[PDB]
């Protein structure tokens, strides 16, 4: 019962969380997640911000209202070549990764380690938290509170 949360760089607080390495959060897993981080879901102008301070990933991810892609430098195959703040038009499905925003952080590029999920709650679930340097940090618990999403 294991769950691999990978988490990038913070960007004036905006950082983007995976699960298992592959699109499978909800809309709802997401603003769960985001506050077992003690974070919410960005707004598009506190995205913005962190765009301007370095933040891309090629990755779908919900924000407060929209799936977007931070993205700095074009790329074919992410976001179709686009830069800015690339917003999901059209798509079938539900499940994306998701943006989270943590007020606390440092205000520009932050690459240090995430090594807590601070307001997890009790549960059987083992979390664990994956950077991209390979550093982890492991905690059993839960942070879904719809059943739905489990
Ligand atoms: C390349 C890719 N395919 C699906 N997701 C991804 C991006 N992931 C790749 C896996 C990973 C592991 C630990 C931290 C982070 N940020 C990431 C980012």
């Amino acid at each position: 019962n294991q769950i691999d949360l990978n988490v990038t760089c913070r960007y004036a607080g905006v950082f983007h969380v995976e699960k298992n390495g592959r699109y499978s959060i909800s809309r709802t897993e997401a603003a769960d997640l985001c506050q077992a981080f003690n974070s919410t879901l960005p707004t598009m102008d506190q995205m913005k911000l962190a765009l301007s301070k370095g933040f891309e990933t090629c990755r779908y991810g919900f924000i407060e209202g929209n799936v977007v892609i931070p993205r700095i430098h074009p790329n074919a195959i992410c976001a179709a070549n686009h830069t800015g703040v690339y917003i999901l038009v059209t798509s079938n499905t539900s499940h994306y990764d998701t943006y989270c925003f943590n007020a606390s952080a440092p205000p520009e590029e932050d690459c240090t380690s995430v090594t807590d999920l601070p307001n997890s709650f009790d549960g059987p679930v083992t979390i664990t938290i994956v950077n991209r340097d390979g550093t982890r940090y492991s905690k059993k618990g839960e942070y879904r509170t719809h059943q739905e999403d489990i």
